[PDB]
């Protein structure tokens, strides 16, 4: 009954209201326009809500669900790498979830540059990439981890914990648990590098706009939405946040795309059943 498929189709028809009138318009006020033709959006229709936009030059977001505050972003466009250095640096991210697979990644037809698994020179930003653990996520998915270092003259240098997901795993069960070995691996890897800028007194402690982390996956609304959905459920603060809560809250804080297939619904619907969390509010 809670779950059942009518409580699934008046979520649907809810969320489904939410995205259609989230459709962006030309030139929507609410969302963030291109400056003198540079390409912005990665794709057209998947455009930055202005409001919580991060930087007036990327295709990201401040997105917080309940209590649990995150950036979601497109994969930078290889014109837009130096601004993503900055905002990754400037929020001292404590973790970069990249969700692209590696072969999205290879494929040069989709314009994903490979700017975290490899060293380089982006305007004034130099960048460092060190591959470190390997974790398993569960039916053969694996999680590769880097520390990517951004150093830039006269700024702070800062190293930034790297999950990428190299590959996806099929619908059903096996991503449902995925998925939950990915989210706590995120927050596990985001506390301990949180924790570090704390023992030495960092100020970035004490702004909710930073220390956050930073999840991406081609165009930011798929994969991107089904992780962050799973770490506020991970998220002790968040009793009582309903899957219509947190879909609404990530689409008026970012686009009406958020959580972008009937399959990433499913997968937030049943770690809601996992818990007893409640799909609709009442
Ligand atoms: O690269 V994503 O917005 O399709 O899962």
């Amino acid at each position: 009954s809670p779950y059942g498929p009518e409580a699934r189709a008046e979520l649907s028809s809810r969320l489904t209201t939410l995205r259609n009138t989230l459709a962006p318009a030309t030139n929507d006020p609410r969302y963030l326009q291109a400056c003198g033709g540079e390409k912005l959006n990665r794709f057209r229709d998947i455009q930055c809500r202005r409001q919580t936009a991060v930087r007036a030059d990327l295709n990201a977001n401040y997105i917080q669900v309940g209590n649990t505050r995150t950036i979601a972003c497109q994969y930078p466009l290889q014109s837009q790498l130096e601004s993503h250095f900055r905002m990754l640096a400037e929020n001292r991210t404590p973790v970069l979830a990249v969700l692209a697979s590696s072969s999205e990644i290879a494929n040069q037809r989709f314009g994903m540059p490979d700017y975290f698994r490899q060293s380089g020179t982006y305007g004034s930003i130099t960048v460092e990439s060190k591959m470190t653990q390997q974790v398993g996520l569960g039916d053969g998915i694996m999680a590769d981890m880097y520390t990517l270092t951004i150093r830039e003259a006269g700024q702070k240098t800062i190293s930034v914990p790297v999950v990428h997901v190299t590959t996806w795993p099929d619908f059903g069960v096996p991503e449902s648990e995925v998925t939950k070995a990915l989210a706590s691996l995120v927050d596990q890897t985001a506390e301990t590098k949180r924790n570090m800028y704390e023992s030495k007194g960092s100020s970035a402690v004490a702004d909710d706009s930073k220390l956050r982390p930073v999840i991406h996956c081609r165009a930011g609304v798929g994969r991107t939405a089904q992780l962050i959905g799973a770490m506020c459920m991970n998220d002790s603060r968040n009793s009582q946040l309903s899957v219509e809560d947190m879909v609404s809250q990530m689409r008026v804080q970012r686009n009406g795309i958020m959580v972008q297939k009937d399959e990433q619904l499913d997968v937030l619907i049943k770690l809601a059943e996992g818990q007893g969390r409640p799909l609709l509010n009442s």
